[PDB]
């Protein structure tokens, strides 16, 4: 409990705001530098996706028209995507954590952008794939095989979901990307408010 009477010299409290302060961005703030750098790169490398695609659908259908879509060289650019970042978690950005330390980060990330997975001792908080993986059902969904041609409103319909998948992406990048400024001003304040109690 607090104690007012608690005395302490000014050599000892720099130092103690010193430490704090190093802990802070140690903890908090690297920790979520992380956190936006790897879903940037995930994102990054979906967008290369993106302008792929635009080489795997064609005008198809013996002109009506519709559109050609090379579902298999999709699966497989949105699969080796997947694998890419099986391993490359939001946090921590080294090693493991303990299910508690990884349950208080999924909480301040947000269950939607992270996903608490086990390594085999202790645990990380990975990318939630969730949107590449609802895009991936949604194309097996197409049925056909290694390429569907898809009239005007099966392809209008397709594309309406693959977009707001993409959306969703996007929404959580410029959440997190927020959280981290935020986080920054934080930090600011806590130094200033530390460095006037000198």
């Amino acid at each position: 409990e607090l104690d007012g009477d608690q005395m302490i010299s000014h050599r000892e409290l720099w130092a103690k705001i010193a430490n704090s302060i190093n802990d802070i961005n140690e903890q908090y703030l690297k920790v979520y530098e992380h956190a936006v750098s790897s879903y940037t790169q995930m994102y990054q490398d979906f967008s290369a996706v993106l302008s792929s695609l635009a080489g795997w659908i064609s005008p198809g259908g013996n002109d009506g028209n519709s559109v050609k879509l090379q579902v298999n060289s999709l699966k497989k650019a949105l699969e080796e995507l997947k694998e890419k970042y099986k391993d490359k978690p939001l946090y921590p950005a080294n090693n493991t954590v303990s299910q508690e330390q990884a349950n208080k980060w999924l909480t301040e990330l947000g269950g939607t952008i992270g996903k608490v997975s086990q390594k085999n001792g202790g645990y990380v908080v990975s990318i939630n794939m969730t949107p590449i993986d609802n895009m991936l059902k949604s194309l097996d969904n197409l049925g056909g095989n290694g390429e569907v041609v898809l009239d005007n409103a099966k392809y209008q319909a397709w594309n309406a979901g693959f977009s707001a998948e993409d959306e969703t992406m996007k929404n959580n990048l410029q959440t997190l990307v927020q959280k981290y400024s935020n986080a920054n001003s934080i930090f600011d304040n806590l130094v200033k408010v530390l460095s006037s109690t000198i």
